[PDB]
This record gives C-alpha cells, sequence and structure tokens, in this order.
C-alpha cells in the first residue's frame, strides 16, 4: 500500500548578501518545514518572504527532496 | 567577502519503507541542519545513521542547496 506524499520541502534563513544565496550562518538557516503537497510548499515560500519584514537578509525558498544524497548507493 | 561557503545541508526522518523514499511524516523530517563544510555535512549523514540504529526507517541523508527552487527568477 504506497501513496505519493513526497514533495519539495521548504528551507530558508538569513544571508550575507541581500539577493545572494550565501548563508551567513548555518544555524541561522531557518528550515520552514515540509507541507503535504509541493503546491502548499510553493505557497509557503512567498508566505514566508512577505511575512518576514523584521528579518533583514532572510530569503526563504524551496528545495528538491525528490532524491536524497546518499553516498551509500549514489 | 562574498565567498562560496554554500554546501549540502543535512536532513533526515522516517520513511514508510526500508529503501523507499516515502516520508512517513513531514513534521517528523528532523532537519539535522547545515555543517560549516561539505566534508562535515557528508560526515553528519553517518554520524546520525550510527546514532539512530534503534530507528526503524529514520534515515538521515543530505541535500544539495547550491540552487534553491526559486519561482522568483526562474
Amino acid at each position: 500500500m504506497p501513496d505519493k506524499q513526497l514533495l519539495h520541502i521548504v528551507v530558508g534563513g538569513e544571508l550575507k548578501d541581500v539577493a545572494g544565496v550565501e548563508f551567513r550562518d548555518l544555524s541561522k538557516v531557518e528550515f520552514v518545514g515540509a507541507y503535504p503537497s509541493y503546491d502548499e510548499a510553493h505557497k509557503a515560500w512567498k508566505a514566508k518572504a512577505q511575512a518576514t519584514v523584521d528579518n533583514a537578509h532572510a530569503r526563504y525558498f524551496i528545495i528538491h527532496a525528490h532524491k536524497l544524497l546518499d553516498p551509500s548507493e549514489g
């Protein structure tokens, strides 16, 4: 009994540059989480970007969790 | 200095299968974090996997954050 829930999980945090994806601190990489659809995670990207005004350099985006980087087989 | 610090972040959580990437739950996807080198993040995968041998299908892998899924620029 399989059921396709696997989606593009949402990650972000504060950067060194304003537009650049160069993370200032990796403990300050705020992982937004993972929603029950990619459509829901897609909305979460801008839902965070709009929300976070107090945040200076925080550029929240998405990430591809379709395949994980295993050095075991991969 | 906008130096290329960006590396592969570390994430993990339970699956519904032994080898299958069907995340059992997405709020159970423990984001291990992100380590100050790729070699550290590569080590974090096994540092977790050997710490979590008690775990049924909780496998702690890596993801390449070199490009985030931006609906903004492309």
